[PDB]
Formats: C-alpha cells, sequence, structure tokens
C-alpha cells in the first residue's frame, strides 16, 4: 500500500468530465481540469492535456498517464517549496503519502496556509496536527477524506485505508478485503466454475454486519450483474464499491 493506491482510493476514477465536490470540471483520477466555470474551456484543456480531440472522453491508458503525472508535479512542487520540504524532509514514507495527497487535491499554496499544522507536524507532535487539521476549511467541505488523510497523519499507518487483491491458491481465486477500521483482513476463496458475483457480495455482507452498501462495477464505471460468474469477473480488472469507498481491483492474468 502507498500514495497511489491511496490516491486511487480517494479519487476513484471516471472517464468522462465530470464536478468535484468544489464544482470544478475534472476528469480520470482527480485530474483537475481548469477552474474556469465554462464546460467548453474545460473541454479544451482536456485536449490539450492528452494530445487529441477528447469530446470530453478519455481512456484508461490516458487516465493513468495523467495520474503519474499529476503526482510527481504534487512530489516535485512539495520538494521546490520552502514550507512544505523539511517537513515532507522529516516525514516517513507513510505521512509523506500523507501530504502529497493534501497537495494533490488543493495545491501547494493551499497547504502551505497550515503553518502550524506543518510546524506541528515537523515536531512529531501527532495528534496536536490531527486535531488541528480537524479544524480547517478542508475538513469541513472534503470530511470523510480529510478523516482518513488525518488518521494517516496521527497513526503513520494506512488503517483508514483499506483494500482488496486477488490471488490463486490451490488453482482458486482468493479475495482478501482489509476494511477501513481492522487491519486484519478477511479472505473469500470462490469457486469460478459455479459461483457468481452476487454470491461474493452477499458472502462479503455476511462478514461485516456494519457494510450498508457493495457493488462491483468494469473499470469503465458501468454496474456488472449479480448473475454474472465470477470467471468471468475475473478476466479484467474491476471496481468494488464498499461503503464510501471504492477499490480498484487488478486480477492476475
Amino acid at each position: 500500500m502507498n500514495i497511489f493506491e491511496m490516491l486511487r482510493i480517494d479519487e476513484g476514477l471516471r472517464l468522462k468530465i465530470y464536478k468535484n465536490t468544489e464544482g470544478y470540471y475534472t476528469i480520470g483520477i482527480g485530474h483537475l481540469l481548469t477552474k474556469s466555470p465554462s464546460l467548453n474551456a474545460a473541454k479544451s484543456e482536456l485536449d490539450k492535456a492528452i494530445g487529441r480531440n477528447t469530446n470530453g472522453v478519455i481512456t484508461k491508458d490516458e487516465a493513468e498517464k495523467l495520474f503519474n503525472q499529476d503526482v510527481d508535479a504534487a512530489v516535485r512542487g512539495i520538494l521546490r517549496n520552502a514550507k512544505l520540504k523539511p517537513v515532507y524532509d522529516s516525514l516517513d514514507a507513510v505521512r509523506r503519502a500523507a501530504l502529497i495527497n493534501m497537495v494533490f487535491q488543493m495545491g501547494e499554496t493551499g497547504v502551505a496556509g497550515f503553518t502550524n499544522s506543518l510546524r506541528m507536524l515537523q515536531q512529531k507532535r501527532w495528534d496536536e496536527a490531527a486535531v488541528n487539521l480537524a479544524k480547517s476549511r478542508w475538513y469541513n467541505q472534503t470530511p470523510n477524506r480529510a478523516k482518513r488523510v488525518i488518521t494517516t497523519f496521527r497513526t503513520g499507518t494506512w488503517d483508514a485505508y483499506g483494500s482488496v487483491t486477488v490471488v490463486y491458491q490451490n488453482g482458486l481465486p482468493v479475495i482478501s478485503v482489509r476494511l477501513p477500521s481492522r487491519r486484519e483482513r478477511c479472505q473469500f476463496t470462490l469457486k469460478p466454475i459455479s459461483d457468481s458475483v452476487g454470491v461474493f457480495l452477499r458472502q462479503l455482507q455476511e462478514e461485516a454486519r456494519g457494510i450498508d452498501r457493495v457493488a462491483i462495477y468494469s473499470p469503465d464505471g458501468v454496474r456488472v450483474a449479480a448473475s454474472t460468474g465470477i470467471d468471468l469477473l475475473l478476466l479484467d480488472d474491476f471496481k468494488l464499491v464498499i461503503n464510501d469507498l471504492t477499490y480498484h481491483v487488478r486480477p492476475p492474468k
């Protein structure tokens, strides 16, 4: 687990233009297109960023190119900023991920404004930083994300960021799930011959008694049918929604 998977989770993946929680036109894995309120400006800014006429739709290959760029833009952006560098330097890989996340979301100068929190951060004053971060305009606008980021700063662990993987054992797919509180994973072994997406999903609910929503979608964002066989599901990556979090699952070919 790392910043790339962390941001996948926070940002999801959309292949058509859409408005983020701040109402700004966005595409892919949280790629901010513009701050203009004009859709046509967004649509034009899209085409330049891709290098073809997009008609407001991109592919997964195009999504992940942008993504890798924006993160290096963020991580580089950190390293050339006065306030943000020594903190970044001080922190371990996990809290550095938390910070890039913050930059990634709201830009460099947006994240310099947290002088106090950054100072507390730098001195290793975890909970103080956390308590303080929870008082920002940030937290109010995007609360549960900020909560996830703030927890990563407090603990320096991935507790708030779950994850799902698929790995074959005894020639059978085994889906481990690691939820946003319990670093005790859970695994589900499946029979692709006979089991379906709905079976897997009913299993999933019959585990945690706190889940209120579970779904599977294509990478393109389309709901996969419950009656679909797991054999077919595992021919390609997919998105597992589990309460608010969406996880990009990537079965081994």
